[PDB]
């Protein structure tokens, strides 16, 4: 309750999955929340099953398109009034590793999930910088920022860059005083819809070999790390890596 | 408010500093807590300023002694019922390079530091497994558990140790089942009463170099994450590094 | 002597600096040598100081040119036969923080940082797998790709993606029997003509609270790592990061 | 050939195993060695098989032997003269998880593993420090320094601390100018007589879940990352962790 009265956040693919839990603890702690998403169909769906306009909005946007980043901050703030949290949460994975991903896969995941981020991050900051609003970045950057996996080389290329990109931009606006922090978030497997459609995932996802507590999270473990660090009690925090992977990466 | 509610902590070295910040949230959100401190004096007034006994006692302890460990869970069980949630907190530091550390200095860091974290660490996963308790042990490691100092030879030696000791406890209790995570919480530098007796020091903390943010932190900074990872909405993070640092290690 | 005998090596930007000391020590130890760069000029010149061209010569290419990848693998085989080494060396840094990056510096350093890298990594784990060759592929991930600079923004991504997609492809190469390893190599700041070029450089690398040796590195500290991972002497060696860096990222 | 040349060489726990194979090779490349072990039937067997007296000797130490520290020196400066290498080397496991290791397990193996690599690393400093040899002293550091095992507890907290403690020596050295360079390197599994020995070790070590490779590695795979570490070639390495594990980390 009352952890996040004031903020007002942007959560990219926020109409599913990790951004939809995301979005609804937002707003359960008192954000104001706009989230996009590729389709009108679910998002606007989406955003009345967390609450009302009032509180929570959606805004059809595809992340590498730069130009609707422009007016995706624009819409939050005639909303909601000045953006103070973004959640650069939109991705996309293609299952190939490194020798059979075709360059066409290659630049589009990279479109979404490394410019898209940076875009996000870029204005981001421009916007929300020296407001006194307490602003707080969250980038999605995985497991798969830490280690490789075989069949998911473009995917790791892309975390891997917004992990240490993250720190590059905490860095210069902590340097700066700029009241701006830069984190990320790095889930291990978690359990969706979209995990669900895919039959078997789940378990082998769950092998010891693969997440120590023998199943996988849902999406409100990564809600819950997202609200600490949109939070004013994640003040200091700022340049690093928050984990939530069921061991994953500890073995 | 609520976010422990039903736990039962230990926190050692909670009369003071990060410990005592940790205690008064804990206490906030509604968990029953013991904190230790070498002198009894200190101690009661620190339980005192935080709440009535039902709230919080004191128990006097050093870390280092292996026997009081038993006796300080057996008191701690009397007197708010099972424990849930231990925090490794006290340490101590020698400024001293690798080079110029005595053995017993050696000696008398690791007791505290490292034997003391073991001693914690095995004794709370024996009385907290199995219980439905969803039991967490935080383990404090420091940044300088990620990075060396010229001048803290053995407190790097510590800090290293339980930062990978945590992972192994971690996976141990993950692939059996008990229903106890263990997380590391690494703290760049935080203002205590302690750091403002030495003149000079919070400002050479302060300078760009060190902590990006251009100050040091605070001790609830270090309150806010041990509540996430005591609460159960840190229930899929386990064998995790969780960094509160100004960017100290992101440069 | 004899460390590389046998070794055919593809060394991108082994025209200057870093590259050309890699390809310096690699005709030393008995490989065979093409050297890219995007000037013919120069690149004449560098192949010909080296060696005769039964031992080094010199392709003309941007390695974001993934068309002439494929013409610089046919002319290296043309010429020594089937290519067992490729270091990812050519890279470009742009002076901005990731706030004030313009899209057309992200791209353009995207495209040869990454991209070529990619490209490169690619179509060398196809012509090289499988050939029992001892191959290896040697990706250049910088201090950049572990810790962020607040003016460095796109370079960070760049690194921190071409470290963790090198695992990913270490991972596949090892699982799928290639006879492929694929590791980083991480230099601090090196002397080199270029650094000597820009007044005070040097002298700001060289702080202690840069590089605490209080000096720079030379571009054979850079070589002789590079020599050890083409050879067959770090056959068990893959996806694993050498930090060369005079300390900067121990503290 | 030469590569070690004028070097005088340290070998804790040099008589089996990775020990012997890095001495094997020292001699290889001309340094002098000293090599340690706890038994004479072993060590004086294990120098013969190497090389003469004028190449290399057996000391019979402890590691955990403080007082033998200083008596070691002064039998290999007396041998070869001053010493410029120290290989950290020695080491222990106890098969425990951190739950079940007793006391007497975790200072037992504690004092061969963290304090023997202190005392080692400390007197090192001291007798090599300020004298022109290009010093370097080589800290095994283990897989097990970086991630968990559940039931390797206490050897996860010696790998750990050496990690960081290595950092501190590596920094302070560096920043006095004394001319000792301190790394860390970390062997997967590797095949020993000793895991010959027992059933099934080696196949379990080998599955792709373990090593991504499918096979272990070899005494001279450390060896020869030693050699580089031990030689003048790897002079701005300092501080850093250097892993040859068949990819066990990588996922
Ligand atoms: N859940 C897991 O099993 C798991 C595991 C590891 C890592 N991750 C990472 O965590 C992040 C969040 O996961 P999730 O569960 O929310 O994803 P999800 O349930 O798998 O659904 C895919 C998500 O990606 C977003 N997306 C893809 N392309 C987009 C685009 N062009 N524009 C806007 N949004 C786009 C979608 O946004 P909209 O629905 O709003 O259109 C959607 O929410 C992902 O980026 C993923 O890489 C997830
Ligand atoms: N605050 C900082 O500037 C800073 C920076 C980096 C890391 N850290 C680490 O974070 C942890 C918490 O810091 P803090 O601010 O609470 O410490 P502090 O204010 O500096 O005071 C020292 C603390 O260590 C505890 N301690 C030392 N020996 C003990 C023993 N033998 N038995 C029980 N407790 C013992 C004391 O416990 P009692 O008071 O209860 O007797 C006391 O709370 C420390 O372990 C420290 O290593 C602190
Ligand atoms: N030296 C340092 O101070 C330092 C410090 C940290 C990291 N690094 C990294 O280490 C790597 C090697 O450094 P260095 O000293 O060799 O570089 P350098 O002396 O600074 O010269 C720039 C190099 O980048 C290459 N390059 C840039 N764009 C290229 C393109 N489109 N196609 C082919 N080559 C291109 C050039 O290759 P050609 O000359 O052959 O045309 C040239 O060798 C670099 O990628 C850099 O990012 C260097
Ligand atoms: N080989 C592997 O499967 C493997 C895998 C991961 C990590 N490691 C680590 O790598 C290091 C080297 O492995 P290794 O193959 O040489 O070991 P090993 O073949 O398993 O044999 C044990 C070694 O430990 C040394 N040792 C134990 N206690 C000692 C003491 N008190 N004083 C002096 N030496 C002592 C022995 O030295 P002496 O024989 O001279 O008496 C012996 O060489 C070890 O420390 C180990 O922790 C090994
Ligand atoms: C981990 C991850 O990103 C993923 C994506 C698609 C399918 C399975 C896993
Ligand atoms: C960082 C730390 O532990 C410390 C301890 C004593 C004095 C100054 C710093
Ligand atoms: C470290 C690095 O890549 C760089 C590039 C250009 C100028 C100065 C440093
Ligand atoms: C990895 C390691 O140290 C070990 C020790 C004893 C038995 C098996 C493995
Ligand atoms: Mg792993
Ligand atoms: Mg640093």
């Amino acid at each position: 309750s009352n952890r996040l009265d004031g903020k007002v956040a942007i959560i990219t693919g926020g109409t599913l999955g990790i951004g939809l839990a995301i979005a609804t603890k937002f707003v359960e702690e008192g954000a104001k929340v706009m989230i996009t998403g590729r389709h009108s169909d679910v998002g606007e769906k989406a955003a009345k099953s967390v609450g009302t306009p009032d509180q929570i909005q959606f805004f059809q946007h595809d992340s590498s398109d730069e130009d609707g980043w422009t007016k995706l901050f624009d819409a939050t703030e005639k909303a909601f009034g000045p953006v103070s949290t973004l959640v650069n949460n939109a991705g996309i994975a293609v299952n190939k590793s490194v020798e059979e991903t075709t360059t066409a896969e290659w630049r589009k995941l990279l479109a979404v999930n490394l410019d898209g981020v940076f875009f996000g991050t870029r204005l981001g900051i421009q916007r929300m910088k020296n407001k006194g609003l307490g602003a707080s970045i969250i980038n999605m950057s995985s497991i798969e920022g830490f280690v490789g996996d075989p069949s998911l080389g473009a995917y790791n290329a892309s975390k891997g860059a917004v992990r240490i990109m993250s720190k590059s931009a905490a860095l210069d606006c902590a340097l700066k005083d700029y009241d701006v922090r830069v984190n990320t978030v790095h889930p291990g497997y978690i359990k969706t819809p979209l995990v669900d459609d895919l039959p078997g995932a789940e378990e082998a996802m769950s092998q010891r070999t693969k997440t120590p507590m023998g199943h996988i999270g849902e999406p409100n473990d990564i809600a819950y790390i997202c609200v600490y660090l949109a939070s004013n009690e994640s003040k200091f925090a700022t340049g690093s890596e928050f984990v939530v992977d069921g061991g994953y990466t500890a073995q």
